[PDB]
């Protein structure tokens, strides 16, 4: 029986999943005891210590879960069909109509992320149960997986259940003041296994062919693939959107259609239906002794979140463009993704529209926001995608990582948990230096001048952390990035 919990419609789970982690893994770097000019990010609030601050973590959870309680308008039932077949047809013409065989049990198991949680039903990390050169899972997780597997082949779908938490990361100071913190949903490992077996081969086929499909997932932004994307933009009117609150505004019907398109490139199988059944159902987030069941939107932690959401984006935008043409009563000749050029990774997203669609992009936007989306409207000559500014360099176009993304890595370091971010960190030294070697290699792509200011920051950091760096000068830092980039080898 439903009941209110902090303003949220909630139900007793029958378990006690526990409270959310207190504290942060982020420490301020020993070499940087005060706030440098331009500094704009800090560790997200972390509870009773999180000490500069003071919000109730549970209220920060509830605040984030709130958008999932009020559902979205979606796409008109009869536009959806037309948009769907545009999306399905275009991806049919580039990856073909072969239906990919379901993965075997061992293949899906080894594809699971071992560093992360087992979900709400099993405790610890997945890699507490991994046995190598038996090449399998062992003990009580393996029991959880084998059962879900056997049941899936019988047609019993796994639960769309998640362990709710909060993402420990560096967020804007403004957002930290307001008690904002991003949601983490740790999917039931079993559900990931089933969904991996069902769609991994389809996602791989999309990845092999990126960015020839508006599903960009898997793209090496530090390779030639990024230039392929950049090349595709020429000749069109460029819009660059990064939609706000994308996860919580995803329509269940659009998601069902997206899962139906993936279904088309997979062998019909008890496992595929079970995946579709699970990933189609409302997401159940477990926290403490309750569970919250979504009324709309999509959990960020869902298996193949990037792929499903990117097909969602395709459906949404195709619908919006068609609708626009329909209202202005102009026939839409060909496929949306040939006439226009689209690239999506979840909630963003670049559009290279044709002069005819660009003419009526106002209506296109109004349609997207009428579906319940929030795009976040002026054309641009600057392609921004996956947090990268596409910029001309003396050695070709490069996807440039925010200068602030680079420097921010030197002032803070990910280490042990703490309620005091200022306390001296205990960290793997050689790994820290690897991160900062990489950081500098990125920096180098910004030119000799702006590299040097990062160079100086890197050397001070070397002193205070007792490190040794090789990319600490321009040419060596250039050489190593280029090695990547004609390399493919990041």
């Amino acid at each position: 029986d439903e009941f209110q919990w902090k303003g949220l419609p909630v139900v007793k789970s029958g378990l006690d999943v526990g409270g959310m982690p207190t504290g942060t893994r982020y420490h301020r770097s020993p070499a940087w005891p005060e706030e440098q000019p331009g500094e704009t990010h800090a560790p997200a609030p972390f509870g009773s210590g999180d000490k500069r601050y003071t919000f109730s973590q549970t209220e920060m959870l509830v605040n984030g879960l709130k958008p999932y309680t009020e559902p979205t308008a979606g796409v008109p039932p009869q536009l959806l069909s037309r948009a769907v077949t545009h999306v399905r047809s275009y991806i049919e013409t580039i990856i073909g109509t072969h239906r990919s065989p379901v993965l075997t049990y061992h293949q899906a198991c080894e594809l699971l992320e071992r560093t992360t949680s087992c979900g709400p039903f099993v405790q610890g990390l997945k890699g507490d149960y991994w046995d190598e050169e038996q090449q399998q899972y062992t003990g009580v997780l393996a029991n959880h997986l084998e059962q879900a597997w056997d049941k899936a082949n019988k047609g019993i779908a796994p639960r769309n259940a998640y362990k709710l938490a909060l993402k420990d990361e560096l967020r804007p100071i403004e957002k930290n003041k307001a008690g904002k913190r991003r949601l983490l949903w740790g999917c039931d490992a079993a559900t990931t296994l089933i969904a991996t077996a069902a769609f991994k081969a389809v996602a791989t086929r999309l990845q092999v062919v990126t960015p020839m499909t508006p599903v960009a997932v898997g793209i090496n932004m530090d390779s030639v693939q990024m230039q392929v994307m950049n090349d595709s933009l020429k000749g069109g009117v460029l819009y660059c959107l990064d939609y706000s609150k994308w996860d919580s505004t995803q329509n269940p019907a659009v998601t069902a259609a997206s899962l139906a398109i993936l279904e088309r490139f997979a062998e019909p199988h008890p496992i595929v239906s079970c995946a579709i059944e699970a990933l189609s159902s409302p997401a159940e987030g477990y926290v403490n002794d309750i569970k919250f069941v979504t009324r709309g939107g999509l959990p960020s932690g869902m298996p193949f979140t990037s792929v499903v959401n990117s097909i969602n984006h395709m459906i949404y935008v195709a619908a919006a463009i068609l609708q626009a043409y329909e209202s202005h009563n102009v026939p839409y000749t060909g496929n949306v993704f040939q006439v226009e050029t689209i690239h999506t990774y979840g909630g963003g997203c670049m559009y290279s529209v044709c002069p005819a669609t660009a003419s009526i992009f106002h209506t296109v936007l109004a349609n997207l926001t009428s579906y319940g989306l929030k795009p976040t409207i002026k054309p641009t000559n600057t392609p921004v995608f996956l947090k990268r500014t596409f910029t001309q360099t003396p050695h070709g176009i490069r996807a440039l990582l925010d200068i602030t993304s680079i420097t921010r890595q030197f002032y803070w370091l990910k280490a042990n948990r703490t309620s005091d971010p200022s306390s001296p960190p205990a960290f793997d030294r050689q790994a820290r230096s690897a991160q900062l070697e990489n950081a500098l290699a990125y920096a180098s792509q910004h030119g000799p001048v702006m590299f040097d200011t990062v160079r100086q920051i890197a050397i001070k950091t070397a002193q205070g952390e007792g490190l040794v760096l090789v990319n600490t000068n321009y040419d060596q830092a250039l050489a190593t990035y280029n090695a990547w980039f004609i390399g493919g080898t990041v």
